[PDB]
């Protein structure tokens, strides 16, 4: 491993493939993952959804009691996927959310 950590996490709501695509997250999304402990530039898409779960716990903003929701309007998560709050089961969505803010390498 050519890092000290590394994380990721896959749903079966999309394809494997897709999960392994490589990309290059542009400022605030770099920001924030950079933010609870990812060293990269460039990531599989399935280890951005890892830190950005990690930002999700980090912030707090994540409790069973919001029935599946994040509300994310007061947080910089809710500029950077431009909603007040969304889904953590809806998967395609979440991703659609975050291609907006990276772009796919090579
Ligand atoms: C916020 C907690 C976070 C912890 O990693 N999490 C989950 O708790 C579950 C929610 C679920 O049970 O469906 C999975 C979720 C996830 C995994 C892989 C791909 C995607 Cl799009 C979502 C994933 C998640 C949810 C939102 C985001 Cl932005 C990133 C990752």
């Amino acid at each position: 491993m050519s890092v000290p950590t590394d994380g990721a996490v896959t749903t079966s709501q999309i394809p494997a493939s897709e999960q392994e695509t490589l990309v290059r997250p542009k400022p605030l999304l770099l920001k924030l993952l950079k933010s609870v402990g990812a060293q990269k530039d460039t990531y599989t898409m399935k280890e951005v959804l890892f830190y950005l779960g990690q930002y999700i716990m980090t912030k707090r903003l994540y409790d069973e009691k919001q029935q599946h929701i994040v509300y994310c309007s007061n947080d910089l998560l809710g500029d950077l996927f431009g909603v007040p709050s969304f889904s953590v089961k809806e998967h395609r969505k979440i991703y659609t959310m975050i291609y907006r803010n990276l772009v796919v390498v090579n």
